């Protein structure tokens, strides 16, 4: 009984959720905007929301419930902290070098080539929005889990048949 | 030089290109819309255009020049025609079984399982839109190029170190 309280995140979710207690990507975009997790920056774009839904969609419903929303909140905060470290000018954007450190402090060791190829895919006039940073974190997590589960020899090299490579990457 | 003419695509490009002769995804979105490549279908959204830029970004600039735009136009025409052979009444969508026959007619060599996962990734109410079909085609061709390049022995298997895998899959 004692030590219970109203979850402060519940309100944002109930404002957008259907009577079934579920939200889809569009509904997720709205309540994330409301939640202030993107701060003063722009809303997450709809591809970023699709990625976030897919990340937590364990019943393959195309939707999430409130418990998953709270899980998502925890994940997004972890990643946001690394971002606001190196968002030294409060831009809501990081440059490629800043990005490299954020991902580094998260424990990704990526080469300058891997970072540059991430930056160029999501740059907007040479800088990466918080929105695109989050999309990138979601994809990195999924593709890294895909790589790791196939590393039989445990030397950081995976033997990828073509068909498996395609399904694996196209599924994200 | 006889047979020289003004290239009819140059105008669409020159209207949005910077003085450097380059376009980013936003600009490409605009000039593909003007160009009429969609026919009666809806315009491509930004994310599909980012994929397009990435498919032809041989110098990792995050932009495209006019010659690459010219290539892109040819490629899209070919894909649009296959799409239309399965969307006779121009609804703007195609279903999963038709997507499979499209990809095989296209030259993509994919297991029924792989095609299934691709159809599920791009379904919305059991239907694949035109924008999502093109996004799929772009992504398949880019990832298949990256794979082919690492498989000059043509064994259909590539040994991918983690950093190269990431560089490669995050760029598209
Ligand atoms: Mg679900
Ligand atoms: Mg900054
Ligand atoms: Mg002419
Ligand atoms: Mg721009
Ligand atoms: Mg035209
Ligand atoms: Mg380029
Ligand atoms: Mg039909």
């Amino acid at each position: 009984f004692p030590g219970q309280t109203q979850d402060p995140l519940y309100g944002y979710f109930a404002a957008v959720a259907g009577q079934d207690g579920q939200i889809d990507a569009d509904e997720l975009q709205r309540c994330l905007t409301q939640s202030g997790i993107a701060g003063g920056y722009k809303p997450f774009n709809l591809e970023t929301c699709r990625l976030m839904v897919s990340m937590l969609d364990r019943d393959m419903s195309g939707t999430m419930g409130f418990n998953e929303f709270k899980e998502l909140w925890a994940v997004l905060n972890g990643w946001r902290q690394h971002f606001i470290s190196f968002d030294t000018d409060r831009s809501g954007t990081v440059d490629p070098q800043e990005l490299q450190k954020a991902l580094t402090t998260m424990g990704f060791r990526l080469s300058p080539q891997a970072v540059n190829s991430i930056a160029k895919r999501y740059s907007t006039n040479g800088k990466i929005t918080f929105d695109d940073y989050i999309a990138c974190c979601v994809k990195l997590r999924a593709l890294t889990d895909s790589f790791r589960r196939r590393d039989t020899a445990q030397q950081g090299v995976v033997n990828f048949p073509y068909d498996d490579f395609i399904q694996c990457v196209m599924s994200v």
